[PDB]
């Protein structure tokens, strides 16, 4: 099923197995191509957003190509690209303080900018 797939490939899956799934185009019925982030920096004062982004595209991208690509959809994958930004700040330990608190102001700025524009 190709709505069962992207949604356990977008919510039910750790990133490193969707960069995976995305590596070897698996299910290859679906949209595995990205922009990265839609031009914002893939590594905004250095950290990697491009994963998460490229999640954010790969749910954009399918959901689209899907017929359900709504504005309650569209949020419910914007929430979960909040949740894959914050996965990564959370890699700062103990120390980076810091770069985690950083990593999440900037997360909360991408986020809201999907929020704002991701309609286009």
């Amino acid at each position: 099923s190709p709505v069962s797939d992207t949604d356990r490939l977008l919510y039910s899956t750790a990133m490193p197995a969707f960069l995976t799934a995305k590596r070897n185009k698996n299910p290859g019925n679906l949209d595995w191509s990205d922009d990265g982030c839609s031009k914002s920096p893939d590594r905004p004062a250095g950290f990697n957003f491009l994963d998460s982004c490229k999640r954010h595209d790969f749910g954009y991208r399918n959901y689209k190509k899907q017929h359900r690509f709504t504005e309650a959809n569209r949020k419910r994958i914007d929430d979960n690209f909040k949740k894959d930004l914050y996965n990564e700040c959370a890699k700062y330990s103990g120390l980076e303080s810091w770069k985690g608190v950083a990593c999440r102001k900037i997360a909360n700025t991408y986020y809201d900018a999907v929020r704002t524009f991701g309609w286009l």
